[PDB]
């Protein structure tokens, strides 16, 4: 139940309801590590941001979306992504390149979207609460 | 409290305690979208994976270890990989190229370390309960 505690204690800090997880481990100094307490959310046009500080910057973290916030439209120019969702629920809407119809898709807690390279996407989150979702640049 | 439930529900899935989550959009029917009912553990040489459906294949992906249970040593050869814990404790042995002396590291949830290419690196369950790490493919 330990192992329960820290995950519980994870997600609230990640919606934005509890304290940042305890420190554990002189692993965390470890030039390949990035442990979760070195995350830190800034917001950037309203939406929460907190990234993983690896070699290449901004490969992977997380979006904190405030209840029923809209996430403008962004176009992955250089890298594709996907994006995963960790807590809620969220509408994404999609424009392929050469296609002229947008696709809009409904993800829930574990459903994952890939976002090919050159595709604009605007992201909405569907409910009334907080929702985390993880965002992973190639 | 919904969506706790359905977050709930995934954990337990991917730890292997409990049934698939259930289904609730046809968003799972996009070609962009790969939902959490689209993974399947497989077992192959003692380790449980699971992966999505994306379009270049293993790149994202779950691993579910017994008990204490050691993953053999691999080399990311072509692709830079990163692990995240999802739920548990691992402890990860790390040798990058051209160092001689190996590095330990001990992962707690939301934890991540950074696999550059060529590094070998082995990986064990570090507690007597079933863990969960994220696989992401570079």
């Amino acid at each position: 139940d330990e192992q329960e505690e820290a995950s519980t204690k994870l997600m609230q800090w990640l919606r934005g309801v509890g304290d940042a997880p305890p420190s554990a481990s002189m692993s965390d100094e470890n030039a390949s590590v990035s442990s979760a307490n070195e995350l830190i959310f800034y917001q950037v046009d309203g939406i929460d941001y907190a990234f993983y500080n690896t070699k290449e910057k901004a490969m992977l973290g997380y979006m904190r979306f405030k209840p029923y916030q809209k996430r403008s439209m962004k176009q992955a120019k250089v890298h594709p992504l996907k994006l995963l969702v960790q807590f809620g629920e969220f509408n994404v809407e999609t424009l392929a390149v050469g296609e002229e119809k947008e696709v809009h898709s409904v993800l829930r807690v574990g459903d994952m979207i890939e976002i090919d390279r050159g595709t604009r996407y605007s992201i909405q989150n569907a409910i009334d609460k907080v929702s985390v979702l993880m965002c992973i640049r190639s």
